[PDB]
């Protein structure tokens, strides 16, 4: 039960049974809610053998990731050198996760501890609680503390808003548990609707410390082929900063847009979506500004009873498509929408262009095997206040993939890439393998 966080074999068979209408929901912001899943899954439709895979996949994924005891491991050679997706920013080189769990009707608790080597992102020490929260549920609302990671858009790639690419920061987080319609008849037509709302404190800020990040996000779907969203982040508070109730309102530093997700399967029965997310650094009052861009299409697809996945998704991190030295940065909040240097928003870092494609097969065994290329000119202003990518570079790049259970449910993952670059800090070619141990208590 409760909230579930970035899990990329998760969402990939989430987003295959939805967008082949097998389910409906969203899942668009993250964490989401469990119950949310489950009543999903209790309408679902399905009519292939392939679907039924899909499906029995779900739980048992669930059953993996929330396990009363969890040992996680990640070991590799070197830092990719193409910035990486939902679920995929490891923070080190080598790191190692224990992790108890426990909830209920109303609770959910994790808690999270990583010892780590060879560190990509600075931190305080080798060890911290990162992924640990708990969580209570009232009025159908989730209210949490901890380090919970968060997704705000329909990107496989990135968000450009609040991402993945970076430490979970400390802080309270809020939002529906079931998502069903209004029941009000003048609101019916809303659909399936969703918030969250979350006030968090940056680590190790530098330039302005214990900065805030305050944010929203609201999500509709008026009808099942159409999901639209709006939010909104500001960055506020610190050292030397108004900090009052009335300082903090809305009419710091702030970022806005919208996003959307088109599914065709429900008018052509084509399972193929397209899907968007427009941020701006200013605001026109209801219209964002100074607009960093979005753009991807998807399909999933059933072979034998094996599944197929893929997407196609290109970024823009300029400030409209154009102008640099904008996007990312502020001159009160001087370290820019980073926290140790790893980028809140989009993998990449401001002033960034990329196309990336991915494809994967998915056995009714539950191996994984993927591919993925990608094109990116990154950091073409050589800005310090991104330590992803120091240089301005222009990176293609192969990455090879293979997901499978090795012992009974011991689940290892591996990947291998190639990066041709200019000036990268990373080996060309390198690899990693992370591993999964769920048990009983
Ligand atoms: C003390 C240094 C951190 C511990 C690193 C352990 C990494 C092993 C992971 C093995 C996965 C195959
Ligand atoms: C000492 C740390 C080195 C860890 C490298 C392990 C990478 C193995 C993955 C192989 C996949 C083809
Ligand atoms: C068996 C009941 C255990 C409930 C523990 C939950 C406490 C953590 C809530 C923190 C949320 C702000
Ligand atoms: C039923 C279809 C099975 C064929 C799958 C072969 C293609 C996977 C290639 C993986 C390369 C990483
Ligand atoms: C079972 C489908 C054929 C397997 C193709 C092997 C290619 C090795 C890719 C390894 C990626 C880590
Ligand atoms: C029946 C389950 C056994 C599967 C074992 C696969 C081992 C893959 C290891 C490759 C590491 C590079
Ligand atoms: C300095 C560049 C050397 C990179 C060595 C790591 C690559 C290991 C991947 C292949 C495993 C068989
Ligand atoms: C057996 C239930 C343990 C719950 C731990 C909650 C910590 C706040
Ligand atoms: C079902 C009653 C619980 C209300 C708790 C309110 C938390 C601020
Ligand atoms: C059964 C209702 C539990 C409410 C917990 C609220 C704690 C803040
Ligand atoms: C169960 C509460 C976990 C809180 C961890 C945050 C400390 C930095
Ligand atoms: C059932 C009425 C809910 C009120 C919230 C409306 C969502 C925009
Ligand atoms: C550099 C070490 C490579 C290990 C591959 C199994
Ligand atoms: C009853 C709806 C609550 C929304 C909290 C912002
Ligand atoms: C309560 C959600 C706020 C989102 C506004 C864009
Ligand atoms: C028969 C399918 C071939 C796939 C090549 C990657
Ligand atoms: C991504 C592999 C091709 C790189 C050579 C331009």
């Amino acid at each position: 039960a409760g909230l579930v966080v970035n899990d990329n074999d998760l969402r990939n068979d989430l987003a295959w049974l939805s967008d082949r209408g097998v389910i409906h929901l969203s899942l668009s912001t993250w964490p989401l809610s469990q119950e949310e899943i489950a009543r999903a899954l209790k309408k679902a439709k399905p009519s292939y053998s392939s679907e039924q895979v899909v499906l029995a996949r779900i739980n048992q994924r669930l059953s993996a990731l929330k396990a009363d005891f969890r040992v996680t491991g990640y070991t590799s050679t070197d830092q990719p050198g193409t910035p990486q997706g939902f679920g995929q920013t490891q923070p080190a080189d080598n790191s190692l996760g224990l992790a108890f769990n426990n909830s209920g009707e109303w609770w959910d608790v994790h808690l999270q501890g990583n010892v780590e080597g060879g560190e990509r992102i600075s931190n305080g020490s080798r060890f911290n609680a990162n992924g640990a929260y708990g969580a209570v549920k009232f009025w159908n609302q989730w209210l949490s503390f901890g380090q919970v990671p968060q997704w705000w858009g329909p990107g496989y790639e990135g968000s450009l808003i609040r991402g993945d690419a970076m430490r979970p920061m400390t802080g309270f987080l809020m939002q529906r548990a079931e998502q069903a319609a209004p029941e009000t008849w003048w609101l019916r037509w809303v659909g399936p609707w969703q918030y969250q709302i979350s006030a968090s404190q940056m680590n190790q800020y530098n330039a302005v410390p214990h900065a805030k990040i305050i944010g929203g996000r609201f999500t509709f779907s008026p009808i099942q082929s159409l999901e639209l969203g709006a939010s909104r982040i500001m960055q506020w508070g610190g050292k030397g900063r108004p900090e009052s109730l009335s300082n903090f309102w809305d009419g710091g530093n702030q970022l806005a847009g919208f996003d959307f997700k088109f599914k065709l399967e429900p008018t052509l029965g084509w399972p193929v979506s397209f899907y968007g997310q427009m941020i701006g650094e200013d605001e026109s009052g209801f219209l964002p500004s100074a607009n960093m861009f979005l753009g991807g299409i998807e399909g999933h697809h059933g072979w034998g009873k094996d599944a197929v996945n893929w997407y196609l998704e290109a970024h823009d991190t300029r400030t409209n498509m154009s102008r640099t030295n904008y996007s990312y940065t502020h001159h009160i909040y001087k370290d820019g929408y980073y926290q140790q240097g790893y980028p809140l928003g989009d993998a990449m870092g401001g002033d960034g262009q990329l196309v990336a494609g991915k494809v994967e097969l998915i056995t009714e065994d539950n191996q994984r095997w993927s591919t993925r290329l990608v094109y990116a000119k990154v950091n073409p202003e050589n800005q310090s206040i991104n330590k992803a990518f120091p240089h301005a570079d222009t990176l293609k790049g192969i990455q090879l993939g293979w997901s499978g259970d090795v012992y009974q449910s011991v689940r290892l993952n591996t990947s291998l890439w190639y990066t041709n670059a200019n000036n990268s800090d990373s080996d060309d070619v390198g690899a990693s393998a992370g591993i999964e141990i769920p048990f009983s208590l």
